């Protein structure tokens, strides 16, 4: 039946995005009853917004939804958010929740262009607070979610490309991840690691769709796994992190440290040009949610 | 900047997904204006699929034998009718979410992004790309039945997929919107099984094009090829035949970055003869062949 990296359906996203404009400077943003959420930067080297804000008036701002534009009556900011409140409240608005992820977690992102949704993938917050995606310029303010039963969990919004191509941006408090600011300097990625708890989550995934040859009948203590896998540049794993499988250790009646004796394995010597759903690479963007989901049938 | 595999939108299409129930028997069905299409099979039972007969199977069946639900209302079917694999239902009512649309179908090398439902409802969106031996390797488990592929130009859906069934070795078969199944396959229970994979050679040629863009360039190098030369090496990896009008296709790409296609041909084979000696692009250890030289500009240029 394969197991494929996927997005949550988009569509109940797709109805909040609009095209906010402020002179030259046009980006997305997220309308939800009748306020739009837009990036800061929006009014415009180290500027201070707070300041431009003054010689910004309601009508400076042009926000359109399909070929309609919303008249804005209010404006504000929340830490390097725009909040803008207009005439209308959203018709198409879903059951929603601002979220602030934590470092592995995962979410779709709705890559949106003059308020256009041009795409969707689902991509991982890295350690180091960044996120690989894929954005052009006239991207920002695009978001990221989650989606969990019927309730909409925003917990990304789109600010700005850092040096080496990855990209940075605030949950929807406006507060940015990571130690990043919405402005010019030399701010840099931090050096990344891998996800280790995501690369123990798929090779649970794995075995639940029958890939279990480089299972094995040996175990080990937490400290001697983290001891090798940090060689690999794999983030230290944690009793924590231990917990958060449980579920899948559960379903598949295999001990957490006795799938981190088969990972070590598969550091230390390789796959031996095998693979692991249909993968030479261990996956370290699938969540032990992620997993769940996708192997169960989960809708929405 | 970054490159990712991305599906189009799944918003349209979700709201045109319905459930379609017969006795036991629950799966997808794709609600446009007034009708319904399904896969044929959701009316013969587990025996049936030995080698059932639908014509013989579908006129023993009433409109009333038929449950279709949008959410958990009931939409009346008032007329049925089949089309080689599919089943069109006539309903008493029409969808109002439905977008501007048309069915397509498309060849083997092309992408498309798939909207796994189950029970009528959204699980989730991915893209794919129709294997040379036209199956696909996608993401379904029982009950995905009816799911459907599309493409979206503008505000337009172009729907070129429904799915139907799983093959033994685990990858998946289905049809265009006429019903027509996509390779030798069909809906019945046998020993069939999907036939000689390959390399989507012009698609894996995109891909380099987008990793260059992005950076990414420690695969090229100072030779060039004739299309007759490449051609033997990769036709000797289990990769697909590369054409003059593949080479075509590639121009824009080859313009945009300034590396001519077959100087791009020769990395590639280069790289076939030698492997990536540990080494990745974009991020992976293999040659990616999912994106079409489409899909590299759309999201690159």
């Amino acid at each position: 039946s394969g197991f494929r990296k996927m997005a949550f359906p988009s569509g109940k996203v797709e109805g909040c995005m609009v095209q906010v404009t402020c002179g030259t400077t046009t980006l997305n943003g997220l309308w939800l009853d009748d306020t739009v959420y837009c990036p800061r930067h929006v009014i415009c080297l180290n500027p201070n917004y707070e300041d431009l804000l003054i010689r910004k008036s309601n009508h400076s701002f042009l926000v359109q939804a399909g070929n309609v534009q919303l008249r804005v009556i209010g404006h504000s900011m929340q830490n390097c958010l725009l909040r803008l409140k207009v005439d209308t409240s959203n018709p198409k608005t879903p059951k929603y929740k601002f979220v602030r992820i934590q470092p592995g977690q995962t979410f779709s992102v709705l890559a949106c262009y003059n308020g256009s949704p041009s795409g969707v993938y689902q991509c991982a917050m890295r350690p180091n607070h960044t996120i690989k995606g894929s954005f052009l310029n006239g991207s920002c303010g695009s978001v990221g979610f989650n989606i969990d039963y019927d309730c909409v969990s925003f917990c990304y919004m789109h600010h700005m490309e850092l040096p080496t191509g990855v990209h940075a941006g605030t949950d929807l408090e406006g507060k940015f991840y990571g130690p990043f600011v919405d402005r010019q300097t030399a701010q840099a990625a931090g050096t990344d690691t891998t996800i280790t708890l995501n690369v123990l989550a798929w090779l649970y995934a794995a075995v639940i769709n029958g890939d279990r040859w480089f299972l094995n009948r040996f175990t080990t203590t937490l400290n001697d796994f983290n001891l090798v896998a940090m060689k690999y540049n794999y983030e230290p794993l944690t009793q924590d992190h231990v917990d958060i499988l449980g579920p899948l250790s559960a379903q598949t009646g295999i001990a957490v440290l006795d799938m981190c004796a088969a990972l070590k394995e598969l550091l230390q010597n390789g796959m031996n040009g095998r693979t692991i759903l249909g993968s030479t690479i261990l996956e370290d963007e699938f969540t032990p949610f992620d997993v769940v989901r996708q192997c169960s049938g989960v809708t929405f």
